[PDB]
């Protein structure tokens, strides 16, 4: 929720932002404890030069040149870091502040963390699952649409970047202008009986300095924006393709992805390439058809279709389906049944499983949509006695069947 | 725990006591109010300390959160007491002054310890 | 000597005054802060390392004793003089002085000498 | 329950509703400490 999604650069930059309000606080710190000008009148063996003023009008004179001499920005500059470090933390965060992206990158990452977290990845690669690449399908149709996440993201380092810019132009005019000693022509004689004073404070060379080393640290904060804008102006990330899954998987599909996509999966990327190869599984159409064949092995098993079977018209151990969305492992396992039967069942692969079922005789088709494998197809062209065919619009009709030296009698409606 | 301890007390006690310096016995009574001895103290603290003697709280500071060449040398530049010819006459009445703060021997006491615990470290 | 470290920087303050010079008052016309100075002038030069480092050494002790520890006890007192050249700094050489601290440690040195 | 009902608008008035009591908190101890 907070951890993935934090480039090095972006925890280095965080990081920064923490040391910039800790300089911020200790500098406005010591101006509220000791920041105190002292001032005396400047234009007088040696003795004493007493000046007959009592602590009051020492302390009056003190605030007046404080405020007339001593230099604005001298007094800011603490505040100034306060200020400047509390919009570099709002812009930051406003990434995730602002919910209408919020909830889009809310189910993008639980649903990377149940990706990574999911077995079946690593099974593919090598059950519930199939219900949640719905929910994968559903957000990856639904975000194609946006990218405005990574334009919301750019404006925001362009904001960054620009805020550098004029930091670092103002500060390095302005560190000089700070003094140790100062010198002001007040207009307060004839009420203190004074109008030239010398007064120096105790905080002013120590800012100076601290005022150097807090420059160059926005100076590097600076340099990690350099490198996003490399990363975002030479890579051209509105696009990404794997072609590495593609070829270490062997899987033609997840060709691409859209512009919020590419970019969020290279984000990813650069946190962790190992969870990006994890989540890309959960797109492939083939991975999902496997799924599909594996939960349907699953719940439908072999004491089940034992119980199923039956004999059909032409006196044979059939095993009659009416409802399926493929061919469970275990109606291979039975080898005695000598017939099928098929009713609405498409997206059928028949695997050489079917010669498993070594006495296979008759078949009956009724508006099913069927491939054979080359060997399993060899076997029923050696095995087949017997076959029963079902199309209404030529679809379910297989070409296959027209191979089958060995059929003896062939049944067709419609 | 070192670098914390010595920014500690140089918010609190780095306070260098200033006197001007060129003059039975009495007493030397100077006719100065506290206002102009704190202007002293401020001035010839800038002037005549050393510039690591000031920042050695936070150089170790800074060495902790990320040696032996400089520092080593550098012992020997503190001192107990100090002299300033500072250009204060026409403006308190003096030129030259002897100051000296708490922390001198403090210091030197500390960097000891100190630059035993970074040779062990290194 | 944890306990005595508290009370050497919090407490351990020495106050002072110039020796050489009914009966009435002894002006001496110095004010507050040459005051402050000689304190710190003689609390430096007379008073005795051991004595100021004692808080201190029995600390890096507890973290041959007998032998040099006898004599440095009865070394430190409650007074203590100093003949220091602050003279042309504040007109005075000889000054006497004390520190709160002396007879406390004093008790706490002589205890702590028995449990070693 | 208490994200879901803060539209944009809300969540930058209240951001801004916050600095506002943080400003007014800080004038207040600066008053009452240096005034």
């Amino acid at each position: 929720a907070f951890r993935v999604l934090k480039p090095w650069w972006d925890v280095f930059t965080d990081y920064l932002s923490v040391a910039m309000l800790m300089i911020g606080v200790f500098g406005c710190t010591l101006q509220v404890m000791q920041d105190k000008i002292i001032c005396l009148p400047k234009r007088v063996e040696m003795k004493g030069l007493k000046t007959d003023l009592d602590l009051q009008q020492y302390s009056f004179i003190n605030q007046m040149c404080y405020e007339r001499a001593l230099h604005w920005y001298a007094k800011y500059f603490p505040y100034l870091v306060l200020i400047h470090t509390l919009v570099f933390m709002l812009c930051s965060n406003f990434w995730f502040k602002f919910p209408g992206s919020s909830s889009k990158i809310e189910h993008f990452i639980s649903i990377l963390g149940k990706c990574f977290d999911s077995p079946w990845t690593t099974r593919a690669l090598s059950e519930q699952a199939k219900a949640l690449f719905e929910k994968v399908k559903k957000f990856r149709l639904h975000v194609e649409e946006g990218d405005i996440l990574y334009a919301m993201y750019v404006r925001q380092t362009v904001l960054k970047v620009i805020k550098f810019l004029i930091i670092i132009a103002y500060n390095s005019a302005l560190v000089s202008k700070v003094q140790f000693t100062v010198d002001c022509n007040v207009d307060i004689q004839d009420m203190t009986g004074y109008k030239n004073f010398s007064c120096n404070h105790t905080m002013a060379h120590l800012f100076s300095k601290l005022s150097f080393c807090y420059l160059c640290f926005v100076s590097i904060y600076g340099l990690t924006c350099l490198y996003t804008l490399y990363w975002l102006f030479y890579r051209s990330l509105r696009e990404y393709s794997f072609e590495y899954v593609r070829q270490e998987t062997g899987i033609d599909d997840i060709p691409d992805v859209k512009n919020d996509f590419a970019f969020m999966l290279h984000m990813i990327d650069q946190y962790d390439p190992l969870y990006s190869k994890r989540f890309a599984l959960f797109l492939s159409e083939v991975s999902e058809n496997k799924l599909k064949q594996l939960n349907l092995n699953n719940e439908w098993t072999p004491d089940k279709l034992r119980q199923k079977l039956q004999t059909n018209a032409h006196n044979r151990l059939e095993l009659p389906l009416i409802m399926l969305s493929g061919l469970p492992d275990t109606v291979f396992e039975i080898t005695e049944l000598q017939s099928l039967k098929l009713e609405i069942i498409k997206n059928v692969m028949i695997p050489a499983t079917i010669a498993q079922l070594d006495n296979l005789q008759e078949l009956s088709l009724h508006q099913c949509s069927v491939k054979i494998h080359s060997a399993a197809l060899s076997f029923l062209k050696e095995n087949l006695k017997v076959l029963s065919v079902k199309f209404d619009d030529m679809r379910e009709l297989p070409p296959w069947m027209y191979g089958l030296r060995n059929l003896e009698e062939l049944y067709l409606v419609g």
